[PDB]
């Protein structure tokens, strides 16, 4: 199918009474005063679509004489895509797209637009005109560098990024300050600074530490009983996981040193890994980061190093570097038992285009970011709607059959995000680090760790082509999509669902509030109906259809949610997708409240044999 | 007496045992390994002297052939002085003068300096090498001005400056921000950073105007702002206040940049201010107006906050050195001699403005504003063993009297030696337009309790045309100096006579002394302890047996011949009520008192 014609079966679909709520309370734009300028999804698809479309005014390929032509276009094919909602980019976007321009410009008819117009969109994009959601700036061991950095986190903030860093070149704490005679606090303390910081830009962000730093311990215990409550808390990996993993099986041990401390000390690595897995197991923090595996895939690594991950853990981002999001919905991609790659390589290609378009039209606060991003121009496209795309091909999410599906579904939209990578650095010219990137100074690099598809040849040729022409330096993400995905009425990210029937409560005015039941709509729509009605009320008590009387088998193993899928179903489910993505992967590893602290470690242990980047882990726990 | 005697005097007497504990804890210098460079105070009094002199390199009433003497005799005058203890700067001068120099440069003898060895103390100066205790910086309404300012706390509060803001510009809690669907946090929530970033580097000053919609908020605040003393700013005249609070009326709590409005009764803001206070010391009263009524550079610039402690009110980026005379020292056969004192005034004020060249800041805009005003806090400590000596209770109008006689004597010399400073160095920058230059009968305090009035408005005048500085005088609170110096802290009278005062150990037989001791240590006073002479227990006063207002009067007594401020606590008995705290608060807007701290004791 063709995707004008799958546009056409969704575009005049309305977002539902739940989704609408959500754009009523964060995403229509309000003036000074308080009133709507947005009422209707519809105008949100237009002022944004207007206003990424308006980066076409920069493309050295057209000319003038062609210039209005083309810019319209794109305007109309970015617009029907959002409002059909097969494609949504990060919330930033759709909340800061036209801040600056005259309310006159961002509303009116496209057939009414000047090239004088765009201009004057492009011209009048305030300093709040802030698109991407991924942030991470350095933290150097030096109060005047901590310092500048939590002012970064402020103004990071304000405009309405995520930020993280890596805290380990901090000093441990008690080591020598020259300029004081004194000690140093150390990380943790300092971090607690960036905490109170950010509790008042907020009347999440990420800290890690690595895990050879001397007050690793301290950190992972940071959280327990809490003063870092704005932080995600991830450990970090900056070596290679099978040295990692060897050390392990070996019950090894680690020297945790610093190169600003005479303090040195050895800690048996099993140790380290229990006292993580124990504190994890009580409150879900602190996770494991990767970072020498994202550095492995790092086209720019040895030159430019991967320190941190955003807030979420989907992006690796070197300091200063920032990156812009969006996600197809796959779901709506669903044709009689198949899905559509004919109308999805077309919106690969539209998605990657609006996604880089972006860059042009983002204002950042900080020099440093501006200048990073236009460098490398990494994007974040990925999806959601995954889960209820299974329920609709009838697929177990815990199954191999779901996860050699889930590796050639991201295989093939991995080759085509790559090849307009390819068609746009020809059209607009190449990200200006291509160079000394190891697209261009190796044979054979390839930014992921593939094999689990049919693809991979393909793959490995797009990539080879990419030395000469490549707009990007990477592509490719599944982010959380909390919100993103309430818009769109699909399920969130790679996720499962985590409940097929909950009561969302909708207030009248007025009235007084109405227990409204949620049944998810592929359910709805494969479940006799009366069936429905008789188990709705167990569903709702038990969270599962699994030990629910008279449902078909069928129905029980197609419709899983989070928690009838085992922890290692999950974490495979992770690395099928992570083979085929150049960025990381937000996945929450779900494990049942009768979990042990060595079923987390055992995990963690799976995780270092996988290819995932990260790890994320406990029902009843928080 | 000459100085040079006084100075022979006390050159050879040493610090006391507690005084030398606290110079080896925090005052003599250490190597990265922790070794003392220097072992006794003549070794600090030699650094800083050495230190301070370079600043004669900079002179260009010197020739190059005559510099290196006259440097030397600078460096041997402040040697002197500062090892008799007749003359202490501030804190940071002892434990920052001479840092990133060549160990083998400091401590070396005066007659082997050469040119060269002066020249590359200069050149070697740090950026640590910073001398001045007082700090102002601006927080502006914008998360990267605040975010700034919390950054500059840190990098000034490492160098080991204290430092103070207003926090006014800060648009109240809930207004309307244009970036976002949140609203603003307030002045408060934002003063937790400030709070919250010290806490890691380690004392602060916070003020709130009384017309900010967020100030009963302010009040309450420390009823986790641990490190900050917080304190009222009223920047209209006093006049205004009080006759709004005689007629019972109404305040206007509005800001710029927000639509939030409200009336409140003045007298119910006052009322909550003293209840405050009357529970725990805090908030303090700035009255900010009357310190921009006697700054030379208002209205093209501004005083909005003070320091920590007060005793200087500094415009947006502006910092000032202090340092103070033990007048203790100055006592000869019943009387002050005035003629070691004028000269100790005249060499006080060159060591300080000296400072100012041989200091090193942080941020580039403080660099700026100190060179551009020249701002010096030349204060007092020792003042109530003085009067000990003179046998003079401190709460009486005899005591006041004297002490605004003493302070009126000492202005008039240090702005004499700002003028003759001006005519020898050149003149602060911003002397042209300073209402030194601009005005006919500019005085920078009220005057009007000494008969030295005349002279201090000769001297004024004198000062349209040369001026080194733009303010030179303060009382400090002197807490470790005055400790360093065995004398008493700044203008306080003695808190305790026994915990024995060296004054009444001199003056009482003993016998009686050792008699009665412990019953001076547990009732902390002389005045319930029956068997001691009426003449001793009415001299040796200690800051509780002298009643509130006796403590304010002498506090106006000093502010009519002090440019800065003054750092006084207003001492209750534990028995006050908030109603007597209201009582010195409207006496403090009658009298020339610029600020007002309270402290009820068992609070
Ligand atoms: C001054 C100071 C620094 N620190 C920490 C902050 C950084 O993590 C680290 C270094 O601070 P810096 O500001 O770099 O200290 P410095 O340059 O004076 O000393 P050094 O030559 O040893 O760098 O020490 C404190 O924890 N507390 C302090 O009071
Ligand atoms: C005001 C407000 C904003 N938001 C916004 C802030 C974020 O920009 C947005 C998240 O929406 P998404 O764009 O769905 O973000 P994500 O969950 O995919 O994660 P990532 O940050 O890695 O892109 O939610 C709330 O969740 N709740 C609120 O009350
Ligand atoms: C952004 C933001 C500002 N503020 C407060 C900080 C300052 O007191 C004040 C100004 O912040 P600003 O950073 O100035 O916000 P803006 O300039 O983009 O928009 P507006 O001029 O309308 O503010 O608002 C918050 O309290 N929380 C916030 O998240
Ligand atoms: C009284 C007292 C002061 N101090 C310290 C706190 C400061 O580090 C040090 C400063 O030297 P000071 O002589 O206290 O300076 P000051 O008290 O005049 O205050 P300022 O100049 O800011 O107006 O005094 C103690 O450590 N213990 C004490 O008992
Ligand atoms: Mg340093
Ligand atoms: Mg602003």
């Amino acid at each position: 199918m063709k995707l004008s014609d799958l546009i056409s079966r969704w575009i005049d679909v309305e977002p539902s009474k739940n989704a609408q709520i959500i754009l009523r309370d964060r995403y229509f734009m309000k003036d000074l005063d308080g009133n709507y300028l947005e009422t209707k999804w519809e105008d949100v698809a237009r002022r944004v679509a207007r206003v990424v479309a308006t980066a076409e005014l920069l493309n050295p390929s057209y000319k003038k004489n062609e210039k209005l032509d083309r810019i319209k276009e794109w305007e109309d094919i970015f617009f029907r895509v959002l409002k059909a909602r097969l494609f949504i980019p990060n919330s930033p976007t759709l909340f800061n797209a036209g801040l600056g321009v005259k309310h006159d410009l961002l509303w009116k008819p496209i057939d009414q637009m000047t090239l004088e117009d765009y201009e004057e969109i492009y011209r009048s994009r305030n300093h709040l005109h802030m698109l991407s959601a991924c942030f991470v700036v350095p933290v150097g061991d030096s109060i005047e560098e901590i310092f500048e950095a939590v002012k970064e986190y402020a103004l990071i903030t304000k405009v309405g990024g995520g930020v993280g860093s890596n805290f380990s070149e901090l000093r441990p704490k008690g080591s020598f300050v020259a300029g004081t005679h004194g000690k140093a606090s150390g990380p943790v303390s300092f971090m607690h600074v960036f905490n109170s910081a950010i509790s008042v830009v907020k009347q999440a962000l990420m800290g890690i530490l690595n895990i050879n730093h001397p007050d690793i311990e301290e950190f992972i215990d940071a959280k327990k009983e809490a003063v870092l409550n704005f932080f995600n808390l991830s450990v970090g990996f900056p070596m290679d996981k099978k040295e990692i993993l060897k050390l392990y099986e070996e019950d090894g041990e680690l020297e945790l040193s610093h190169p600003r401390s005479t303090i040195r000390k050895k800690v048996k690595i099993r140790e380290l890994f229990r006292k993580i897995a124990t504190n994890a197991w009580k409150s879900g923090d602190p996770g494991l980061a990767f970072l020498g595996e994202m550095n492995k895939y790092y086209p720019l690594y040895p030159h430019r190093k991967i320190n941190s991950t955003n807030p979420c853990g989907e992006i690796g981002l070197s300091d200063y570097e920032a990156c812009n999001l969006g996600s197809i919905d796959v779901a709506k991609f669903y044709n009689n038992g198949f899905v559509d790659l004919e109308a999805l390589q077309e919106l690969v290609q539209i998605a990657v285009r609006f996604l880089d378009n972006v860059i042009d039209v983002n204002v950042f606060p900080i020099d440093k970011i501006t200048k990073a991003v236009k460098e490398s121009r990494r994007l974040g496209l990925g999806i959601m709607g995954f889960a209820d795309l299974l329920y609709k091909l009838e697929i177990p999410y815990n199954s191999q059959e779901a996860r050699d599906f889930a590796a050639n579904l991201m295989a093939f939209i991995a080759l085509h995000a790559h090849r307009t990578s390819y068609e746009l650095g020809k059209e607009k010219g190449n990200f200006p680090l291509l160079e000394i990137s190891r697209y261009r100074t190796e044979d054979n690099f390839v930014p992921f760790a593939m094999g689990m598809s049919n693809y991979d040849d393909e793959i490995r040729e797009v990539m080879k082509m990419t030395k000469e022409f490549r707009r990007n330096v990477a592509l490719l993400t599944i982010a959380p999509t909390g919100s993103i995905s309430n818009i769109a009425d699909t399920s969130s990210g790679l996720e499962p669902n985590f409940l097929l029937a909950y009561t969302r409560f909708v207030t009248k005015e007025d009235g007084t509030k109405e227990p409204l039941l949620y049944v998810n709509q592929v359910l709805r729509e494969k479940l006799n109906p009366e069936i429905l009605k008789r188990i709705e009320k167990e569903l709702i008590e038990k969270g599962s259809l699994k030990d629910i009387p008279d449902v078909p088998e069928k129905i029980k193993k197609v419709f899983v949610v989070a928690l009838d899928i085992d922890p290692m179903d999950h974490l495979l489910m992770q690395d099928a997708f992570q083979r085929y993505v150049d960025n990381n992967i937000s996945k929450t590893i779900n494990m049942p409240q009768s979990a042990t602290v060595d079923d987390v470690l055992n995990v963690y242990l799976e995780a270092l044999r996988t290819n995932v980047r990260g790890i994320t882990v406990r029902d009843g726990s928080l």
